[PDB]
């Protein structure tokens, strides 16, 4: 086998998630002998002028997505020139989505009382000048919603606008239309049975942002508070004209502070457009190969 050496540090998570979702699908996948050398804090992983793949184990080892298409280093973007995707991960989705008792289970397993009737909602993401007014919307609605928090940089707003003690986990509180709960930080792989189960999946950063997209629900992004236009110039091409512009108000409010309030109403006025939407977008994208396989084959054909 092959030999690979991958290397994340760390402003926390998304480097050492990236870094480990691909190690893991290196080996399982391609049957690769990789070693992640992370320098901060499911396996058989062992954690210029004109990634490290060659083996050599000396101490002083110098012994040796978001323009993007024209750097070919990480090479990650959404054209031809991708994203990572787990052979079984679609198949997986669609598994767990089907059955009704399984859906059940996971969500008991974490501590929720789905309430009956309510959108569930995951939430995470950085600090948002915006949350106070999207939770607002929420707990105003004339239908309930059941929004899962886990634990993160948005606790702290979270406990702000509620304005009782601390919140940490365990904790779900109830005002108006909106039973708000704190999570702890399971596993990745439970993460993604957490984007699968929701009817609207708020993510951040890197991995989280595609894995919600592989999820199929509608969704939204919350970058690192120039690269989001970018990315809903394709992501909005099918949507009809009043479902378009409710999209762009939506996750423009959330990245640049324009009411939460407004934009989720309107875009909850067209949600069988963007529930369909969110589904051909993932089928779509999943059509191309995945960015272990296009580790894999560009160095099975050298250069
Ligand atoms: C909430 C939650 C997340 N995760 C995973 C999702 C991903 O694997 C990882 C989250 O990383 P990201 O999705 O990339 O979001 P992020 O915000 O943590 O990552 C980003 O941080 C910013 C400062 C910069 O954009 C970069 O540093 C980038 O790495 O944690 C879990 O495993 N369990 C959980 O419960």
């Amino acid at each position: 086998k092959a030999t690979w050496d991958i290397f994340c540090s760390v402003d926390n998570y998304g480097d050492i998630g990236v870094t480990w979702r691909l190690a893991r699908q290196l080996v399982a996948e391609h049957g690769l002998a990789v070693r992640l050398w992370v320098d901060d804090l499911a396996d058989a992983t062992a954690a210029a002028w004109l990634g490290a793949f060659c083996q050599l184990p000396a101490a002083y080892v110098e012994a040796m997505p978001s323009n993007g298409l024209r750097k070919v280093f990480f090479f990650p973007g959404f054209t031809d020139k991708g994203l990572l995707r787990e052979g079984s991960l679609l198949a997986r989705r669609d598994g767990f989505q089907q059955s009704a008792e399984a859906r059940r289970a996971f969500l008991q397993g974490l501590g929720v009382d789905l309430v009956p009737g309510a959108l569930l909602i995951s939430l995470f993401a950085y600090e948002n000048p915006q949350l106070g007014n999207w939770l607002d919307a929420l707990a105003t609605a004339d239908q309930p919603c059941h929004l899962l928090v886990p634990q993160g940089r948005v606790v702290a707003g979270l406990s702000q606008w509620l304005g009782e003690g601390p919140l940490h986990v365990g904790d779900v509180r109830t005002r108006g239309a909106l039973t708000v709960q704190v999570l702890p930080f399971v596993s990745q792989d439970d993460f993604d049975r957490l984007l699968w189960s929701c009817d609207f999946n708020a993510v951040r950063g890197e991995d989280s942002f595609v894995r919600a997209q592989w999820a199929g629900q509608p969704m939204l992004w919350h970058i690192y508070v120039e690269k989001l236009e970018a990315f809903l110039a394709h992501y909005r091409c099918g949507l009809s004209d009043d479902a378009d512009a409710a999209l762009l108000g939506l996750w423009r409010a959330w990245n640049m502070d324009f009411d939460m309030g407004q934009a989720w109403r309107a875009a909850r006025q067209h949600w069988p457009e963007l529930q369909q939407h969110a589904r051909l977008w993932g089928a779509r994208q999943a059509a191309q190969p995945d960015l272990a396989t296009a580790l894999v084959h560009f160095y099975r054909n050298s250069l």
